[PDB]
């Protein structure tokens, strides 16, 4: 009689299990780790708080951690990203999970709290796995005593790493962390190619709009913006790219994109006069990818072409001034996570009004909100890194170390390149790719071991 | 009465000057450096030994250094890469240059020595600009006393940087260097997009082969191999990629390439039996991009499809076992830098034999050997970095330090990210791109200064 | 009003919301609605319609109605209905018999409910068909009804083939317009529609990464061309099979390796003829041919473990699914997604690794596992349908003297001038601006400034 | 003692022959016709006037017609399209050819005349092969008596076909013609894919400009415009497309291009006010592809961005108003077939003026003028069709019919689909493609013969 969970519909469990069994065949690096370490049980004694999108892919990560000996308590890190059949299958396996698609903000907080508390008292957690830093933030602000027992944080995504680095800079980070994002088999796989697969996927499921021949503006051209621009361009959109980083803008130009600013001369003075109204009046689709605040602002929303689609694929919804739209314009739900925003006014709308925007996932991460996020074979790389980072920090046992040794180890680190390569090798074999072996003379010639690592730590790929 | 040069044909100078004037309009970063620094003359007193392909683009580099106060003596770093109209225009401007297309190895060594020796004695050089490390090697081995007076080396390319780091670890490097290669506006501009532009260019000029629908094998998937693979795929080739680095192989898979090895199970035991004969007998074009030795070896060459094209776009011709082909097979020159290599024997050939390979540029860098290398607007980035690096090491005056101080200063460094971004900004403006400026609130939100730098040094782009 | 059968009438409001959006995506269709509503050119038309009951078909239906027609509608595929579209049409008072997931028997029942009203043949006088099933039932089972019918407007390649065989045999009883071969249909819908919707359906069904994986597309006509591009743009390594060497030449020039599932291309019915090495490397096979058994039993036995199998041609007999029902065990993953266990027929190991994934039980995959073509592409096809319906209805074939009937009993396409007028409205929908020839320029190339701009021989 | 030719340099013949031998291995359909028909000499007694770009590819066509029994007298159909080594190799083989790169207009006419006249009298020609209709026109206008002996014309290109169809409409065409252009293995191969290969090739050879990230305007989107647009887009240009045909414009939208007009509201009223100045002011490259007159007019040239490249890949140079530019602006030759046009006036130019355009090949066919036109493997399809068309008409012997029978036989027709398919099969096999054979049951199912043809004649591919 297991009841230590909360999900939308437990009867979806059999369906979730069927898709988990498929996903395992799409995840050779993660499953290779499961088979490699199952006998050693390197996570025996680990008690992991996890906060990441409760998808089928996260399901395979959860069961790998458990198979290596960990206990876990799990929530999603976004209100719309849970796949309810994934959550059901995890709960039906006797694993505490608190997640459903379509949580309210209040419910989202409650779900994180259900992982932190067991039977009304703080759980004796000793490890954290996080995506975006929400669970990390709640622990440091509301449950600081628990961090006295926690050996480390393994953080999934660019935004959460930024939050960790700010805490470290400020002296407020209480436990060490591994930046899982900046493994090459994560950042340059998940962040870029994941969004390539899943951005156009989400726009199609939400609107079924033809994309070919239409105009797109992508705000940002980091890993997520590069992959997002590709997602649209490969469908035949005419893509323009905005950037504040001239190196990233240089890449956009060389990649065949016109680089433009929403603001005249690139200068936002906060008034409508600084908006490039002619440019925005021609845009059919705007996608924010920055990790920054208010990069699709109210004046931009006022100027967009009628019936433009607006969405965000960065971690948080404040990339888009949705608060402005809630205050001033009338929202018509088309179907879950698809809203028409009628720019004619606040109090009601004409069902046949033509002056509206279409907002996807209420500005939340659109690939997870309106589709299923990244595919299993991409998340394979990210979640193999997650498992290796959990093992490394749990084995280090930071919480047990004397104070002077803790001080040596209070940092935010990445996994060694050798492990990055071993993850990548299993991914390549999943495609049937064959990696060539250096001869001894060739390895000597370029100064590497036949076994790698093959690049210096400075290398950017 | 200027005679301090050696070029193919001085009457080509007018043509070269016409193309330099065009190249100037395509190189806004370099020309902005001219405008900003000409009055300050930051290279007054600099005496630069330069060794880099004597192209039109290098001409704009040379005249920028001169305009900023330097004296130079120049040679090419490859026997086939000079553009004779560029060499003549430089010589006609009264600048010492020793370079022509189609040098012999002996003539190549002689041309570097004419830069080192003025009127039969060592020139009082104090700066070095190099591409591949050949001039750097000759100074260290044959003219070590000249390095006592030299403040620095600015090294252009990956292979050259590797040779500098080898000297550094072995204690044999005598002066500090700036690794120009690893600016992002160099490595992820020049090395990649430059080869994208110029690889298919050179193959068309040399053979005029249709590439669409034919089978290519690219050896390597670093920056050069990435750009080379794109060069061929965008023409419609079916491109397969070989790699020893699993992370680079993972990128090739995700980029939509099949990853294969010339060797059964990737195991290169040196026998004919290890060659995947079925694979190589399907290949119409093989391109080496590795910076490594013998990656298109004798047994691969024996197995290639009849009439396959063989070429190299890494720095040195030993990527391909051309020595084996010289010893065993008969060479028929089609035209300069295009040879049919008849696998029927050494003593002569049937003019209508069908069993031959086509080798481009005798295995030397094919984009420079059979076309004109990278275009001006791409080399703008590389050569703006070269000029900033020359100013930086010349201002630092390493040669004037005491022995104790030199030891603490001897290093291989990259330019700071702020300068990398400033180069990028000028390139983007050259495309008409408009970079957005952060608001103060946005800059505070992501933790950067509004003027940049916008990324931590760990960032890979 | 009860003259309908849909899955769930309460989905009507949602369907109406999506119709209002689709109208903004269909400028050609809505321009026709606006130009002709006053003249009511379809007043008196009674149209039997058999085509995928999607949101896009809904806008087509309501354009016909807005021009004066009455209609009775069914879907031409058991899996292609969008239930919210069908509910919206039924809620508008329009007879529609269609839901997602019909059995074959329900499929036939639905078409019969359009043909019969109150248990006797409806007084139909026009037909709109997609694939020829409704056309075939009328000729075989209700030939008297064709006495009153002025024509058929047929949507798709397979349906046109069937019309041309009847005309050659002398069994076609009413004239037809081949809507498929308008350029704004064939070279828009058949190609770019599959480009948009094939990778869409495979992602919805499996959520598989496609980049880096190996695909085999069988056929390189308009659907194979668009299908190949749908996969290649995702980063698949796509190989193409063809029996037509001209289409094969295009596949080569477009950057694809052209291969055959059979050694030297010879399909002699033996396992020995299968290129097992080739098929053992394929992660995805898509059939696009309109032919029979082009992914046969022996190919299915030879495919790489866990390969995805689907069909985007009109009919499911492109794949030998009957063989798979007879011999292997089907595990439903979710609706229209089945694991087919090649370990035997009775039962399966839930952790078996030797299975295929079949999408939509071999039926049209873009419609079965996603929503088919997007509104802005279907705008072109369905504007041609409206013009074709108008033309044949105005011609009044069933009312002509027999000598006039004999002169008009044929299968035709719409004139090129109308094809250009549909395209112009599509281009304006993108914000494109077409340039007007000057008089000197028109004279130089020998066209009217108004068009048509190409001879009828032109292939685009 | 063979002197019946005129070429630039007969000593280039050995080089021409090496390239011909390579070309033969790239042209399997054409070489297969040599083998299939050599024994039967189907062209014995044929005397062919040939007028088509005197390239290496035309050399293989010429020697195929001779290998099947024909005599020929040849000229080029453009003043810049000849490869002088091809012309030399043909002359040295004893074949009358009159063609060199860089002819004047007067020399161009003289060369056609030398094919028509032998020893000062009309040659006893009985077949015509033409590219663009210039030879056809001269025959009909100046030598009409010769057409009483000619069995037919085989015309290569769209513009020539239009000129034939005009004559047929007016009743002035004197002999029947094969429209070679409209074989699928010609129009959808040569016109489209040939320009894909060779347009960016010629722009690189002429300017060495980076194309990635720059703005192009392509006028026309028929077969040449489709292939030209792809040539630029695949290099990373941002390509805009103009059309007068809404169906073709629809295809450009769906192919991912923005469709624009040089004129406001698309209305070309001949004034400067009609020009979309903001559009033209941002274009780096304009390419005319139409076969129409003055589609890049004087007001467009005045409005173009400084230093834009201007070129034409349609058959005739009047697509561009170069006459306006000769009459008003100063031309500066960069190198052969590359001119800077200084918009500062007619009376000289400043060597450092920035207000110029770059014109390639003086407005003539840019792929043939600045590079080598289409590659051998593409011209294989076109010229295999030419050979079959020559046999077809020659074996039908129109010139021997009475006038009343000629009238019924006079037509402009395409080759039957069966021959088109047979050419295509040979092209596919040259790539190593394997075509599948229908079973009897499948052939019956779709209503075709196992041997084909596989499509109705209405099919558009
Ligand atoms: N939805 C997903 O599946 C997914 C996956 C990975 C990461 N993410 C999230 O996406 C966001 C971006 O991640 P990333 O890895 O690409 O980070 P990144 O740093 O590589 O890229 C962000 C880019 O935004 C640019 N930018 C910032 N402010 C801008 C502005 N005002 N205008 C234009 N450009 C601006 C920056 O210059 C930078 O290049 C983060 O929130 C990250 O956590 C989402
Ligand atoms: N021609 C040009 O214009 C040009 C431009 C820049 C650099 N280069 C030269 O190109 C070479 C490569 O430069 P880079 O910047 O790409 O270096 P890189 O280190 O980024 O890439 C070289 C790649 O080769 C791979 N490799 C090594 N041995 C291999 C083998 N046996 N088989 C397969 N792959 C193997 C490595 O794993 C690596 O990824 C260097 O010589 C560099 O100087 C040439
Ligand atoms: N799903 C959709 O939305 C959609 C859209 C339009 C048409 N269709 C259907 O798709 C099918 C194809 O339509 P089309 O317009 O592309 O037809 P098409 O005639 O243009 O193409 C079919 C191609 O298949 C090839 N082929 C035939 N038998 C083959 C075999 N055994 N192996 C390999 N290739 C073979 C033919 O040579 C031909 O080129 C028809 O059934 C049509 O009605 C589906
Ligand atoms: N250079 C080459 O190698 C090569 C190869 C084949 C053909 N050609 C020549 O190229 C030209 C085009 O041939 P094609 O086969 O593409 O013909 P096409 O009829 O298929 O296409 C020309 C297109 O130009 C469009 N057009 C006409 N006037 C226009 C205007 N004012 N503005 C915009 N678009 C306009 C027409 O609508 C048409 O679609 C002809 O002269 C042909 O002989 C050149
Ligand atoms: N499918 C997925 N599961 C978990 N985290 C993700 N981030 C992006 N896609 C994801
Ligand atoms: N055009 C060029 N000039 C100088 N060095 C180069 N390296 C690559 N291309 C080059
Ligand atoms: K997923
Ligand atoms: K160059
Ligand atoms: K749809
Ligand atoms: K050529």
């Amino acid at each position: 009689g297991f009841t230590d969970y909360k999900v939308a519909d437990i009867t979806l469990a059999a369906w979730g299990r069927r898709e988990l069994i498929i996903a395992e065949s799409e995840m050779p690096a993660l499953m290779g780790l499961r088979r490699k370490y199952a006998g050693q049980q390197p996570l025996k004694g680990a008690k992991i708080l996890g906060c990441i999108h409760m998808t089928i892919q996260t399901g395979v990560l959860i069961e790998t951690l458990v198979a290596l000996g960990a206990e876990v308590r799990w929530s999603s890190c976004n209100i719309f990203s849970t796949q309810d059949q994934a959550a059901a299958a995890i709960a039906a396996a006797g694993i505490p999970v608190f997640a459903w698609k379509g949580e309210t903000e209040e419910e989202y907080e409650w779900c994180i709290e259900q992982t932190i508390l067991k039977d009304g008292q703080p759980w004796d957690a000793n490890m954290v796995l996080d995506d975006g830093g929400d669970l990390t933030e709640i622990l440091h602000k509301k449950y600081p005593q628990m961090l006295e027992r926690i050996h480390g944080i393994t953080e999934e995504t660019t935004t959460g790493v930024h939050r960790l680095l700010d805490m470290l800079k400020n002296g407020t980070l209480k436990v060490p962390a591994i930046n899982v994002n900046d493994s090459v088999t994560k950042s340059k796989n998940d962040n870029k190619y994941g969004c390539r697969h899943s951005l156009n996927d989400a726009i199609k499921r939400g609107t079924d709009h033809l994309l070919s021949g239409k105009q797109a503006l992508v705000i940002g051209y980091g890993d997520v913006g590069k992959g997002s621009s590709q997602s649209l361009r490969q469908e035949g959109m005419i893509v323009k790219v905005a950037e504040v980083d001239p190196i990233c803008a240089m890449q956009a130009c060389m990649d065949g994109f016109e680089v433009v600013s929403p603001y005249k001369n690139g200068i936002n003075d906060g008034t409508e006069a600084s908006i490039d109204a002619a440019l925005l009046g021609k845009i059919d689709l705007i996608v924010t990818t920055t990790g920054n605040v208010n990069v699709c602002d109210a004046n931009m929303l006022k100027a967009l072409k009628k019936r433009a689609v607006v969405c965000n694929i960065g971690h948080f919804d404040n990339e888009i001034d949705t608060a402005f739209m809630r205050k001033n314009w009338a929202w018509e739900e088309v179907k879950p996570q698809v809203h028409k925003i009628h720019r004619t006014g606040k109090d009601g709308f004409d069902a046949h009004n033509d002056d509206y925007l279409i907002l996807l996932a209420e500005g939340r991460l659109v690939n997870l909100g309106n589709a299923t996020g990244h595919p299993s074979r991409i998340m394979d790389g990210s979640f193999a890194n997650q498992v290796l980072a959990q093992i490394h920090l749990f084995e280090q046992k930071y919480a047990d170390l004397p104070a002077a040794e803790k001080a040596k180890r209070l940092s935010v680190e990445v996994l060694p390149k050798k492990l990055d390569e071993e993850v990548a090798l299993e991914m390549v074999k999943g495609f049937g790719g064959v990696v060539t072996q250096l001869t001894p003379k060739q390895a000597e010639y370029i100064g590497v071991s036949v076994e790698g690592p093959f690049k210096p730590d400075t290398y950017r790929y």
